[PDB]
């Protein structure tokens, strides 16, 4: 039996209304979800959803430069695999076997519908629209460290804009745009951006490019055997056409706009 | 010194106007000769630009089960490391190692402007306006093992028109586009796609979404010491956001059409 790893985050591993009712596995639902059941169909194993204690995906603390998270619980041999909306990074990868990401992303610009913003350059060559990211993260750290002149302007405006033009959370960077009536823009996960876009009231969307590229993968304990045999799962429900059609499912077939 | 295996496929590996009056990889410019660049300079390594001896990508022989292309020379000692164009693909993944994508793209449809098409179901559903792919090619491997309604009927089409509607080069497809007063359309990846497109004469055009997604990965014989460096190398360029770079420097429009 397989200890999968995973984290609450909707529409990856939701619990359904009637969690109640069911049990095992089963009180969850989501697009990480089918593809645990995917990968686990292709690789013939049995396996059990957990979720991670932390509610965090992966980090090592400066101080006790100790794992945390899903990356944590796999370094430290307490799960077998990590199915979830886990971003491939190169620390992590250090530490961690990743496969082939099987959904790419990148920060992208949520604007309330109407907006007169099209890309990133539009937003750092103005202010009367107030754009920001959460207070802390990668997106964040993302134009802490840009060498790009588009976003090193943004992240002098964004750090010296008043008011604060940092939110705590998703919710509340969401919000704000839903507010601010065309004020203020976030900057968020493509695949979160698009993902709110097919959620009434719709009066959000995305617009232009994503500003970078990354890419969600399934992780193992370095070294584990089970790395290979799940890589080519991936790899193979993507060329099946699964990937997309899972991506569909959580996106748009349940959209509502 | 490592030997870099690559095939010219501008604008990621190209000859320069004047490579006459040049000698060593200052022969070559584009996209995967400045990656080449940085996974050294990161890796810290020698390294020797050659070309693919049979042009080809890669792809296993039916009967003899040979590899030929890159894929090729990686498998029997030909080469020690692949940097090019190459999609990461199951197949290939079984014989070679792979690093995380550098790039992104997808089966993208090449038509004469003018041409009835703008669809892979508008080419699945007439014969009059022929289409096919480059053979040993990735893309011809894909709608070969592809069991998705559209692509499969496209796959039975193409084995079965006449004459062949197959090509031994990209060149050799875009040249067939031109020529064939729009009655041939060409499979090939978005990103030599939209770059053709944007270069004269200016006859070419991508029509529809792509049918795919995928991307570009670093390839080495498996078991060579080189996979993990490379591979954290390539992560650590993205990051650093040199890939994004190179990807805007090498397809930056400077609207000849
Ligand atoms: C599809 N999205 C959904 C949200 C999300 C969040 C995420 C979680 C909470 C919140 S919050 O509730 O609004 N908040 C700010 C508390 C916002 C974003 C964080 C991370 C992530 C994803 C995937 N993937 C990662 O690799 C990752 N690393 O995350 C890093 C830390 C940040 O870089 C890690 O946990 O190591
Ligand atoms: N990228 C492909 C070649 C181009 C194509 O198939 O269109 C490969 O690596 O085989």
């Amino acid at each position: 039996t397989v200890v999968v790893t995973t984290i609450l985050e909707s529409p990856y591993v939701m619990m359904k209304k009637n969690h109640e009712m069911l049990e095992g596995n089963e009180r969850y639902e989501g697009y990480c979800v089918d593809l645990a059941a995917e990968i686990a169909k292709h690789c013939g194993f049995k396996y059990k959803l957990t979720i991670v204690g932390d509610g965090k995906y992966g980090a090592r603390d400066a101080d006790t430069k100790i794992w945390n998270g899903m990356v944590g619980e796999l370094v430290y041999g307490k799960a077998d695999i990590a199915i979830a909306p886990l971003t491939i990074t190169l620390v992590r990868e250090e530490v961690i076997d990743f496969s082939k990401p099987f959904m790419s992303l990148g920060i992208s610009i949520m604007i309330k519908k109407g907006t007169p913003i099209e890309s990133a350059e539009d937003l750092s060559k103005q202010t009367e629209i107030a754009y920001g990211t959460l207070d802390s993260g990668s997106t964040k750290e993302f134009f802490r460290r840009s060498k790009i002149a588009v976003f090193d302007k943004m992240w002098t405006y964004m750090r010296s804009a008043e008011p604060s033009v940092f939110v705590r959370t998703t919710a509340e960077g969401v919000a704000r745009v839903r507010k601010s009536k065309g004020k203020y823009a976030y900057l968020l996960e493509s695949t979160m951006n698009e993902y709110i876009e097919q959620r009434k009231p719709c009066d959000t969307m995305k617009v232009g490019g994503n500003l970078d590229s990354k890419g969600y993968g399934i992780a193992t304990p370095k070294g584990s055997s089970l790395g290979n045999a799940v890589n080519l799962a991936v790899l193979k429900l993507n060329e099946q056409g699964l990937l997309d059609k899972l991506k569909n499912k959580w996106w748009y077939d349940k959209g509502e706009c």
